[PDB]
């Protein structure tokens, strides 16, 4: 019998000092944040959250930035009073990119260890610059990077859905989850907007101000080039989500590091089939 923690977070300050041009020690962050327990977990010692959360990174050779992501985003969190776990799921081996798949072998491994009822898909170089911008779920699936500096602090179209969401477990089982054949940059964002359309549902999103949201510039991937298929792909997501997602997923998990901040899901995803 803890109370139930308040609806909304006594703990917010709002707008943030955001940068990217200092050194990040991820220790010294480790007791800056002497409450983060082994793998990155954290639940308020004072009252229950209704929010049980996993944040699911899919990642492969950014740890620059993931030091950044760690450092920002651990006080937020857990000022937003979330039951949370942090997955960066990294791809094994140096083929072509699938940031969808790797999301979707992050929402399975996550349930192994926890009750979790909430997902956010953060990519790793995206810091949220206010911390009334809620890093959980809504009665509809949630946009959180809504505000973009590299996009001008707005969306750069009224169906972006990437950068970073939100999708409770429901929400998530029922659009069969997220592709798994967008290989390489682009779209695949925007399938998963489709599949929520096509299931009945809206984006959610905060105001372009609680929602303003820094990207880590940065230089091209290599191994992530843009997908060619991918505008024929996004046409054809009512059919193809039917039997193309969690029901046809499969990877194999080469190793699981508990880090003080993380977990760390190394995972063999393929390539094309
Ligand atoms: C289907 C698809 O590609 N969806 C993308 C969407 O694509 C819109 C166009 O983006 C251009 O590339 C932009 C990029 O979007 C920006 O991030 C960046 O600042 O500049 C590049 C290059 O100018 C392509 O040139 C064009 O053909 C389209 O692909 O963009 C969103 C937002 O980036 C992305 O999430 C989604 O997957
Ligand atoms: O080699 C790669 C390619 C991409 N990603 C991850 O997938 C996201 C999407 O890629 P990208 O950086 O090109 O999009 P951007 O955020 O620049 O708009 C990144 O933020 C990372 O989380 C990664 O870790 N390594
Ligand atoms: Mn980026």
């Amino acid at each position: 019998s803890l109370p139930a923690c308040p609806e909304e977070s006594p703990l917010l300050v709002g707008p943030m000092l955001i940068e990217f041009n200092m050194p990040v020690d991820l220790e010294l962050v480790a007791k800056q944040n002497p409450n983060v327990k082994m793998g990155g977990r954290y639940a308020p010692r004072d009252c229950v959250s209704p929010h049980k959360v996993a944040i699911i990174i899919p990642f492969r050779n950014r740890q620059e930035h993931l030091k950044y992501w760690l450092y920002y985003l651990h006080p937020v969190l857990q000022r937003q009073q979330l039951d949370y776990g942090i997955y960066v799921i990294n791809q094994a081996g140096d083929t072509i990119f699938n940031r969808a798949k790797l999301l979707n072998v992050g929402f399975q491994e996550a349930l192994k260890d926890y009750d979790y009822t909430c997902f956010v898909f953060s990519d790793v170089d995206l810091i949220p610059m206010n911390d009334h911008n809620a890093y959980r779920c809504f009665s509809q699936p949630r946009h959180i990077s809504v505000a973009m500096d590299k996009f001008g602090f707005s969306l750069p179209y009224v169906q972006y859905f990437g950068g970073v969401s939100a999708l409770s477990k429901q929400q998530f089982l029922t659009i069969n989850g997220f592709p798994n054949n967008y290989w390489g940059w682009g779209g695949e964002d925007d399938d998963i907007f489709n599949r929520l359309v096509f299931r009945g549902m809206s984006i959610s999103r905060p105001n372009a101000v609680v929602g303003t949201t820094r990207h880590i510039r940065h230089s091209r991937d290599k191994k992530n080039e843009p997908n060619p298929q991918r505008f024929d792909r996004i046409a054809h997501t009512k059919e193809t989500m039917l039997s193309d997602g969690l029901n046809s997923l499969t990877y194999q998990v080469l190793d699981v590091q508990r880090y003080p901040l993380y977990t760390q899901i190394t995972v063999d995803i393929g390539t094309p089939s």
